[PDB]
């Protein structure tokens, strides 16, 4: 395995971390590893990104600031604010997707109407 050290390093220091990590994935390599997984009864919301864990019984539960390439890089989040979404929060990944939490935050998309990750939990 790379390990996480070297991965991080290698997307930080890349132009377009995003792009880094995905073409990383999209050739083999080991998703980082060290997401915080949280405790809970997986009889919640479901919905992505929540102030306590939310995990329904087809998600698992993570800190969220564990789960976001920009800040396990400790770098500027690519928007005008350079705002986290994750940061202080917790992030809901299908169970399917679970071994990989920083990839599946980075590629998906949280849906503004019933705020579920779309193509997985949004049902709209
Ligand atoms: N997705 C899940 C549902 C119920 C229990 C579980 N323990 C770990 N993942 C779980
Ligand atoms: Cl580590
Ligand atoms: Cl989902
Ligand atoms: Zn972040
Ligand atoms: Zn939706």
């Amino acid at each position: 395995t790379m390990g996480n050290s070297t991965v991080l390093s290698f997307c930080a220091f890349a132009v377009d971390a995003a792009k880094a990590y995905k073409d990383y994935l999209a050739s083999g390599g080991q998703p980082i590893t060290n997401c915080v997984k949280m405790l809970c009864t997986h009889t919640g919301t479901g919905q992505a990104i929540t102030v306590t864990p939310e995990a329904n019984m087809d998600q698992e539960s993570f800190g969220g600031a564990s789960c976001c390439l920009y800040c396990r890089c400790h770098i500027d989040h690519p928007n005008p604010k350079g705002f986290c979404d994750l940061k202080g929060k917790y992030v809901q990944i299908p169970t399917t997707c679970a071994n990989d939490p920083v990839g599946f935050t980075l590629k998906n998309t949280v849906c503004t109407v019933c705020g579920m990750w779309k193509g997985y939990g949004c049902s709209c």
